[PDB]
DNA sequence: TCACGCAGTATCCTGT
RNA sequence: GGAUACUGC
């Protein structure tokens, strides 16, 4: 009876059915002894909203205040006349809950007894800025119904549910194997330490035409690679691909040269000849509902590939639309809106894995294109099928078939890329670190993570997070430098995670410092307790460091090395994130105060640090908001090794969780201007020796805009 | 429906 | 005064 399941997306239709989560995923069956995608819809998930007391009655801001202390009986009575009847509230069940509070709405004290009420999602919304005659604020109207059942259930990223009684579905609702109906969200529980199972992988590849008369793009090849086993904690499978399919529609005008049934005979029978972009669009979509992808990937899908996939679906009433996606739906989703949030509802329940997206986050090159990934990351050569000449391919057997074959190497490139870079796990990573959904992970972007990092976080912690939204200040110091050019060993000191450990060294936090609605503000106590924004943080630099450590095991693999590096990257990018939020005008956690205090704090520190080397008789000769170039003005490596060391531990004897480390030693700089230098990185190998390694930073010479030569 | 912060260098244009 | 790029942290 109990149902345990590894969920991997979640889909929710705001305007269709209110309250109704569709969660995706795989289940394990013994009678094929093997994983099947299942769909489990959670119901019910009950709007919750928090009514604020007042201090003293008030006659609806008429009279203003009238001396009548107010009680939660008071809030009950007035919500339960009034209000329920005014917005037409039929059912409702409330209770009194004491809950902490520190965000940027003013007269909202650190910690109140607030009125929760709970009611189901059918009825009327209540408006945000609802104010009776003893509640002053509610709390929660517009939370979402995938918000509510993630943060009250503690789910945070892909994971194993159990589910406690499961209903069967009166009518099929779902293009998956297995499904499953759960009538209220208290049901679903997440159960730790096991292992990720499986999931599939298409990889797919589309060549198309443009017929001019209608400006739109027509398909005339398509072919997907797919793996049925494809793990989300180990190496990638080697071959990437277990099966493959391609198909191939003659266009509307041009027919074949009467020898195509003798080259695909004689080539193989995995190839799909049809006459019309209808039939191959019904092709494909069998295919794609027999296969059951969980994860499908590809070169700019949400852009081109997607939307042309839609659009010409549309245009040829190719019935069963809604197995490009997981859930059977009569009316498509609009064709428009930013980035592919239509895409996405168009394909929900299925993961969409863009490897120009994840290569912008992950990698830095020149250009995007496949051309150039492919030369960046698998260090191959890729021919290019002209626009003008696919059309005239119909002629010959020969290139119709190598035009299907440069689509397949096509596909395969864009799987070779994927597991590359190990998107899918670092994917994973990144997910259960923050809590959001998978989809939106790998849809881009570093706003949502720490947001739902966040919102985790203060749920956790019993406190009331805001409601979602429906140079503005001072950054680091950039010392002035000495330009030149320097023949001696320039010792290179940087702090470590400077930010983060700002805001655990002075305990900066939304519950520590004191805001109010350009000023800095005073830095918090020492007398108090860690916020959450300290710990959350102090959690990813943890994981950094632990990835670091394991970076540094001796004779380590050099592509798991890179893979490692990456893997660094990324969290250290999520701390960072995880400060700049704290300035981002359209964030749900906008505390610019709290910011520009972290940034002050740090412009200190850099003063200090610089004042206390010339103390030591030292040269400073340039500094970026977390570092310092001393001239060592010596030729003895051993010797400025050991100067390092000693101001190294100068410097962190004035500071508790701060640390400051050697980043480099240059055998020679050549200092230009402010973030525009050259050196060579002394990397010691042992006995004295050394090796030399260039390294540039900022010059034109790693710039993209200027011409190669 | 979206989107991390700020400091800094380089290039180019101002008619109806 | 403005506009267009992309480095640094
Ligand atoms: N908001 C934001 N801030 C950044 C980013 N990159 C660097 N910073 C800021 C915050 C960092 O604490 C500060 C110091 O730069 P570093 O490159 O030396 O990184 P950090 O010291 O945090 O760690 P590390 O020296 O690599 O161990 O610069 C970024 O991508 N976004
Ligand atoms: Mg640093
Ligand atoms: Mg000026």
């Amino acid at each position: 009876q109990v149902f345990r399941f590894y969920w991997l997306d979640a889909y929710e239709d705001q305007y269709s059915q209110p309250g109704v989560v569709y969660l995706f995923g795989k289940v394990w069956i013994e009678s094929a002894d093997a994983y099947v995608s299942c769909c489990v819809s959670v119901k019910n998930i009950e709007r919750t909203v928090y009514l604020l007391p007042r201090e003293n009655r008030v006659q609806l801001s008429t009279g203003k205040d009238t001396g009548a202390p107010v009680s939660m009986m008071h809030v009950y009575q007035e919500f339960n006349e009034a209000v329920a009847e005014k917005y037409k509230i039929m059912k409702f069940k409330s209770k009194k809950v004491d809950k902490d509070y520190a965000f940027e709405i003013p007269d909202v004290p650190a910690s109140s007894e607030y009125l929760e009420v709970r009611y189901s999602a059918d009825s009327p919304q209540l408006p945000q800025d609802l104010k009776g005659e003893t509640f002053s604020h509610v709390f929660g109207t517009n939370t979402s119904s995938l918000e509510l059942f993630l943060l009250s259930r503690k789910i945070k990223g892909p994971s194993w549910l159990e589910i406690k009684s499961p209903q069967l579905s009166s009518q099929p609702m779902s293009w998956c194997k297995v499904e499953a109906v759960v009538t209220r969200p208290d049901q679903v529980s997440v159960v730790k330490d096991l292992a990720p199972p499986p999931v599939v992988v298409l990889s797919l590849s589309m060549k198309t035409v443009q017929n001019a008369k209608t400006h739109q793009n027509e398909i005339v090849a398509i072919a997907a690679l797919v793996h049925h086993t494809f793990p989300l904690d180990k190496a990638p499978p080697q071959p990437p691909f277990q099966t493959h399919f391609c198909v191939l529609s003659k266009l509307n005008d041009c027919i074949f040269p009467y020898d195509y049934n003798e080259a695909v005979k004689q080539k193989n029978a995995n190839i799909e000849i049809a006459l019309t972009e209808r039939t191959l669009l019904g092709f494909f979509l069998a295919k794609i509902h027999k296969i059951d992808p969980d994860v499908i990937v590809g070169h700019d899908i949400y852009g081109f590939d997607l939307e042309v996939l839609l659009q010409r679906i549309n245009s040829c009433k190719v019935p069963f639309w809604s197995k490009i996606g997981r859930l059977r739906r009569s009316v498509m989703p609009k064709l428009g809106g930013r980035s592919g949030f239509a895409e996405r509802n168009a394909a929900c329940g299925r993961i969409i894995c863009d490897i120009e997206i994840s290569a912008k986050e992950l990698i830095r090159c020149k250009s995007y294109h496949l051309s150039e990934l492919v030369h960046q990351i698998l260090k191959a050569e890729r021919v290019v099928i002209p626009p003008e000449n696919i059309r005239n391919a119909y002629n010959d057997s020969v290139h119709l078939l190598y035009m299907l074959e440069n689509t397949w190497i096509d596909a395969k490139f864009i799987l070779q890329i994927m597991c590359e870079l190990n998107v899918l796990p670092l994917a994973l990573q990144i997910t259960n670190i923050a809590g959001n959904v998978m989809s939106r992970t790998l849809m881009g972007g570093r706003s949502e993570r720490n947001e739902y990092l966040l919102l985790h976080a203060f749920t956790e912690n019993n406190f009331i997070v805001p409601d979602k939204p429906v140079a503005a200040y001072a950054g680091g110091l950039v010392l002035e430098p000495k330009v030149g050019f320097y023949d001696k060993f320039i010792l290179l000191l940087d702090f470590n995670s400077l930010y983060p450990s700002i805001i655990q060294e002075y305990n900066i936090c939304f519950t520590t410092v004191h805001r109010e609605a350009d000023e800095i503000p005073e830095l918090p106590h020492s007398d108090l307790e860690m916020g959450i924004l300290p710990r959350e943080i102090r959690k990813l630099v943890e994981r950094r460091r632990h990835v670091k450590q394991l970076m540094k095991q001796p004779d380590l693999n050099p592509d798991l090395y890179l893979q490692y590096d990456i893997r660094q990257k990324a969290l250290k990018l999520t701390a960072n994130s995880m400060y700049g939020c704290l300035g981002f005008s359209y964030s749900r956690f906008y505390a610019k105060p709290l910011a520009a205090l972290v940034t002050h704090q740090g412009r200190e520190i850099l003063l200090h640090t610089k004042e206390m080397v010339q103390k030591m008789n030292l040269e400073v000769i340039y500094g970026d908001t977390d570092s310092i170039m001393i001239n060592t003005n010596c030729n003895n490596l051993e010797e400025v090794f050991k100067l390092g060391n000693r101001v190294k531990s100068e410097i962190n004897k004035s500071y508790k969780l701060l640390e400051i480390d050697i980043d480099g030693i240059f055998k020679s700089l050549l200092l230009l201007k402010k973030k525009k230098y050259a050196a060579l990185t002394v990397e010691p190998t042992g006995d004295g020796k050394y090796v030399t390694k260039q390294e540039l930073k900022g010059l034109d010479i790693v710039r993209r805009d200027w011409c190669e030569l």
